[PDB]
DNA sequence: GTACATGCACAGGATGTATATATCTGACACGTGCCTGGAGACTAGGGAGTAATCCCCTTGGCGGTTAAAACGCGGGGGACAGCGCGTACGTGCGTTTAAGCGGTGCTAGAGCTGTCTACGACCAATTGAGCGGCC
């Protein structure tokens, strides 16, 4: 049921492993990159199909 | 040397009490679990010490005037009788709370959920001191 996951990069993602997102909205960018990177990956890994 | 307050006894009713009885508070023996005595390891502030040096309390001489002690001037505080407004007994009547056994609420506990301030901590911007170039 759950549509949707609101999110901060550098808490709410970290190693947290969401399989179950089938895609990303970034409604901010940080000044460094790799947060984002992380973020993206956060649902993009090897669980997915 | 004095006689009013103390000191001993009578009169007598109540209060200190014994026998007789039923029972709930306290004693006892059990264990849970709360937590305190001991004791360990380390932190790093509190304390003690050496030390410098500054300034208050006591001290001694002195001058002032207030209380003490004495005295004069004179009345209100300690003591007896009447007036009359309260204070202490005793009862009827019953207002008042007792003491009871359930019905229900709200108060208490431990914990949760929600702060939510308020505190370090990390994260990313952006800025001043560091060293070098130029005519």
């Amino acid at each position: 049921d759950i549509f949707v996951f609101l999110l901060s990069t550098r808490a709410g993602g970290l190693g947290i492993n969401l399989t179950a997102a089938d895609t990303v909205i970034f409604y901010d960018s940080d000044w460094n990159p790799t947060v984002d990177q992380q973020a993206m990956d956060r649902a993009h890994r090897l669980g997915q199909t």
